[PDB]
């Protein structure tokens, strides 16, 4: 058997815009994902978050699912524009009430809330003022965070400032594939820098307001392997994985190969902000899904190489040893005091069988493999305190819309019916037993 430490936090994870629907209910402001997805051509099939999983109405049912599965922690995010419709200034009590009910319910049922302050749904009103490109977002984000800490910090004790700031900056502002949909490398690296300053201001305010909580930050990571016998792999790790942010946080500067590629794109006096950026954090969250074969390519000087490996419906190569590697590597490089896997999961082409069940053996296999490797990392000293499946529910998968299903619970969008998939029942057994067998 592979049993985990006493008190290990088994969780499931979601995000506000992906599950809630009702983006403009109860005085909420528009977010950039509202305006981006209502822009023709941005999202597959013209899909939007208007209805999504209707979690905005079905939240109690969904939490009852969490309880019934015996899952111990729920990672969810707060929609900034529900709380502050213009991004700063006015506070919307109805937005606060929505998350208060979720929080109180989880607590009553013995489930631990992990709150992501920002999972990509910036208020539109702030995007009009430049969003992440504007240095003033360090102030806006701090004010927003302060509101959350004051309203919920009595009950919520585990906080995440940002989900995947690399995606926010580069996919949102260089690739143009995510909101706000821009393609400017100088904007993208100012967003990188402002994301750090906003993260650090929010941590600073947390210490002033929530004397008992813990706060961290979440990064996306790939497992990069070199196509032959390498510096391309070094670059991809430092740019795409946690070092882009952790080197500022822990060491007070950007990683070396990031500066080689990107110094001209960062503000001229960016080092002036570094001492503030070093604000102490309590934990690192690592999201992990996939591995990549990578080669130097003269025509950022890196390309991916396709491998005959099992892939998910995203076309993402299934490489379980990556989650062990990234956990080892984070301890080796920065030694944070606590680590969580804040997302791990897979998209498969799920179908409800004639028996009324979703036989997602492919997802069970994927989860089991990765859980096994995280177990390994714990045996060799990585302080992993928890593991979160992405996702509780099939949901709006950003620019893929509803076409990608990541849930351990199937959602029939025509009726909003939830069907627990075999993987969800499987996971529940894992949580009950506190590990694999
Ligand atoms: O793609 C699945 C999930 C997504 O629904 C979450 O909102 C997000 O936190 C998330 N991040 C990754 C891994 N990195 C990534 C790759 C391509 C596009 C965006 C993020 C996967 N996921």
């Amino acid at each position: 058997v592979k049993k985990f430490p006493e008190g290990f936090l088994w969780g499931v994870a979601t995000a506000s815009y992906q599950i809630e629907g009702s983006p403009l209910a109860d005085g909420a402001g528009m977010s950039i994902w509202h305006t981006f997805s209502h822009t023709p051509g941005n999202v597959k099939n013209g899909d939007t978050g208007d209805v999504a999983c209707d979690h905005y109405n079905r939240w109690k049912e969904d939490i009852e699912i969490i309880e019934k599965l015996g899952v111990k922690a729920y990672r969810f995010s707060i929609s900034w524009p529900r709380i502050l419709p213009e991004g700063t200034g006015r506070v919307n009590q109805k937005g606060l009430d929505f998350y208060n009910r979720i929080i109180d319910t989880l607590l009553e049922k013995g489930i631990t809330p992990f709150v992501t302050i920002y999972h990509w749904d910036l208020p539109f009103a702030l995007q009009l003022k430049g969003g992440w490109a504007n240095r003033e977002i360090a102030d806006w984000f701090a004010e927003y965070s302060r509101v959350l800490f004051e309203n919920f910090g009595d009950r919520v004790k585990n906080w995440i400032t940002l989900n995947e700031p690399w995606v926010v900056a580069i996919v949102g502002h260089l690739y143009g594939v995510h909101a706000p949909g821009m393609r400017d490398i100088y904007v993208a690296f100012r967003a990188v820098h402002n994301l750090l300053r906003a993260h650090a201001r929010a941590v600073k305010v947390f210490r002033e307001t929530v004397k008992d909580g813990k706060i961290g930050i979440v990064f996306n990571n790939g497992y990069f392997e070199p196509a032959s016998e390498i510096r391309a792999v070094r670059f991809m790790h430092q740019f795409n994985n946690y070092p882009l942010f952790l080197n500022p946080i822990y060491r007070g500067d950007y990683p070396e190969l990031v500066l080689e590629f990107a110094r001209e794109y960062l503000p001229e006096n960016y080092k002036d902000d570094m001492s503030e950026i070093q604000e102490k954090i309590d934990f690192v969250g690592l999201n992990y899904y996939s591995g990549h074969l990578v080669k130097f390519d003269p025509d950022a000087k890196v390309s991916f190489v396709e491998r005959d490996l099992p892939k998910t419906a995203m076309g993402w190569e299934i490489v379980p040893e990556g989650i062990y590697w990234i956990l080892k590597k984070v301890k080796e490089e920065y030694n944070p005091p606590e680590v969580y896997i804040t997302e791990n999961g897979a998209a498969f082409d799920d179908v409800v069988s004639e028996d009324g069940r979703v036989h997602d053996q492919n997802r069970i296999d994927y989860l089991k493999a990765h859980i096994g490797q995280a177990w390994k990392a714990i045996q060799e000293g990585v302080p992993l305190k928890g593991y979160f499946v992405w996702s509780l529910l099939d949901n709006f998968e950003w620019a893929e819309g509803y076409s990608k299903r990541f849930g351990i619970v199937y959602v029939d969008y025509s009726t909003q019916k939830r069907i627990v998939k075999d993987s969800g029942y499987w996971y529940s057994n894992v949580v009950k037993n506190n590990g694999l067998e």
